[PDB]
């Protein structure tokens, strides 16, 4: 019956709903694993391992749908409604996934495609000080290269490395070169 | 004469062309100006200034127009063969642009645009050692941001930075979190 309710549920779970469920839950259910969780039960499995989710406890199975915006999942299985969950989640410190976390659920759901790709560049920027963009060109890069010295007559490393993990035909433009 | 010969052969002369002109003369024309070469004649105007183009001296000219598959521009305007050139070129110590610079040219011409794309996360990678590529949702680089201790509930700073860059709304999102 609450075992019936916990299938049914799932079932309806698609893999961007997993992958969500899953980040939300990153401060019980930790990151670390080599048994990765692969759909809803999984999921609910380790819940009810941790404690967090028994028939007589829906609140963070409750709260998880909820920040999913999986509203037809919780007044249909659940019977519960949005605004229950509203008034659950405006009391202070009744919510038991963080704002925090939360907050980059919403961002990781605004974010378009060619943004995602924009943080991405924008990202590896912050940590390795190099400017890149999808609208440089090779050359220019090389350029960039150059001035790090990272790149030059006797060193080719980073540029055979990075070549021999994008095609085979490049690499063996470099090593015709080397001799 | 030698005047007009220049012009015709600069007219010819598109900005995919350029870039690859003043790429492979990069270690006699430095990378280093706020002067930049706008076009061909720009080029030739700095060749010539630098005593490596004139009226008895097109060995340099050649070897730029050769290196960048003008053979057309090489026949009509200097009256020049392919074979001539590659003669010219397979003597020892003849050649002044040196086959590394040629080799990075044939490396940006062989890369396809998807496989440019590779080249920058790759590249990144081997600087930051943050591993990053186009197929990676926003969720699992949070994840690791966390690894890294760069994201966090007091930790919003790179976060902030890289999506003030992007867009106006997810920068909100992060502000209206924050009290």
């Amino acid at each position: 019956d609450f075992s019936r309710n916990l299938y049914d549920i799932g079932e309806q779970l698609d893999s961007e709903d997993l992958a969500s469920l899953k980040f939300l839950s990153l401060d019980y259910i930790p990151q670390r694993k080599q048994e990765p969780i692969k759909d809803a039960l999984m999921l609910f499995q380790r819940l009810q391992e941790k404690r967090m989710l028994e028939e007589s406890n829906l609140s963070f199975l409750k709260e998880l749908l909820f920040r999913i915006n999986r509203l037809d999942l919780l007044i249909t299985y659940l019977n519960t409604r949005k605004e229950e969950m509203e008034r659950e989640l405006q009391t202070p410190g009744r919510a038991q996934i963080s704002a925090y976390r939360v907050m980059l659920y919403q961002i990781s759901e605004e974010v378009s495609r060619s943004e995602l790709r924009s943080f991405k560049f924008l990202l590896q920027e912050e940590i390795s000080k190099c400017k890149l963009d999808d609208d440089m060109n090779l050359l220019d890069i090389f350029i960039e290269m150059e001035k790090r010295v990272i790149l030059g007559e006797g060193k080719l490393d980073i540029l055979k490395r990075v070549c021999a993990q994008i095609n085979k035909s490049l690499l063996k433009i470099i090593n015709d070169y080397e001799e």
